[PDB]
């Protein structure tokens, strides 16, 4: 089974997921100075007022937060979208150094962490299916570097004790995902995939310039998480990132100058 180690990491996994290699796979680095700006690129329009959270949960390769997708409660609309795209949940991906655990980079640079957003388009009816399609997925990327920390995070990290290991799951209603966004929704976008298996090339990226800063600590408590079961040697949830991947035939382009 896939994984991030030696013997199951991201070099492996054009072998059960054979579009691993495929012409639209993600991350990528995003080179700021080719990336075009294009004037025609609407602002992203974030409607996160009703967003209904219900569980996080420890899936082995990450944490998620879930939400309520069976009504227009948290939507992502505009940008390069057509149509009205709805929140599943978010995760993240980090490092075991500060230096390392973004999947996107920027001109090559790594952030400590990045967050996924993830949403489908409602003319899909299900993400089952809208996995199935080219335009089935948007996915909000937000990168995190240490600094100061992220209020709005701190009700995520300190839950993290009661999942640290694969399967564990609990109840996270209430929480606002506004309390994770940056000033700014400048953004570069792309076509793209999911970054782990299946791998699908399903996802519009959308990947905002600004990061939002986080504490060490609230770090720190990422990287006590485990991938292992409760009861199997102990191996810490670090290094959840698969790299960069060619563009091939790809052109990113910036909503900003
Ligand atoms: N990391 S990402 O590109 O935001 C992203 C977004 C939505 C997703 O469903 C995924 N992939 C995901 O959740 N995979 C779960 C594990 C799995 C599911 C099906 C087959 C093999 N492995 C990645
Ligand atoms: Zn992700």
């Amino acid at each position: 089974h896939w994984g991030y180690g030696k013997h199951n990491g991201p070099e492996h996994w054009h072998k059960d997921f054979p579009i691993a290699k495929g012409e639209r796979q993600s991350p990528v680095d995003i080179d700021t100075h080719t990336a075009k700006y294009d004037p025609s690129l609407k602002p992203l329009s974030v409607s996160y007022d009703q967003a209904t959270s219900l569980r996080i949960l420890n899936n082995g390769h990450s944490f998620q937060v879930t939400f309520d997708d069976s009504q227009d409660k948290a939507v992502l609309k505009g940008g390069p979208l057509d149509g009205t795209y709805r929140l599943l949940q978010f995760h993240f991906h980090w490092g075991s150094l500060d230096g390392q655990g973004s999947e996107h980079t920027v001109d090559k640079k790594k952030y400590a962490a990045e967050l996924h957003l993830v949403h489908w388009n409602t003319k899909y009816g299900d993400v089952g299916k809208a996995v199935q399609q080219p335009d089935g997925l948007a996915v909000l990327g937000i990168f995190l570097k240490v600094g100061s920390a992220k209020p709005g995070l701190q009700k995520v990290v300190d839950v993290l004790d009661s999942i640290k290991t694969e399967g564990k799951s609990a109840d996270f209603t209430n929480f606002d995902p506004r309390g994770l966004l940056p000033e700014s929704l400048d953004y570069w976008t792309y076509p793209g995939s999911l970054t782990t298996p299946p791998l699908a090339e399903c996802v519009t990226w959308i990947v905002l310039k600004e990061p939002i800063s986080v504490s060490s600590e609230q770090v720190l408590k990422f990287r006590k998480l485990n991938f292992n079961g409760e009861g199997e040697p102990e191996e810490l949830m670090v290094d959840n990132w698969r790299p960069a991947q060619p563009l091939k035939n790809r052109q990113i382009k910036a909503s900003f100058k």
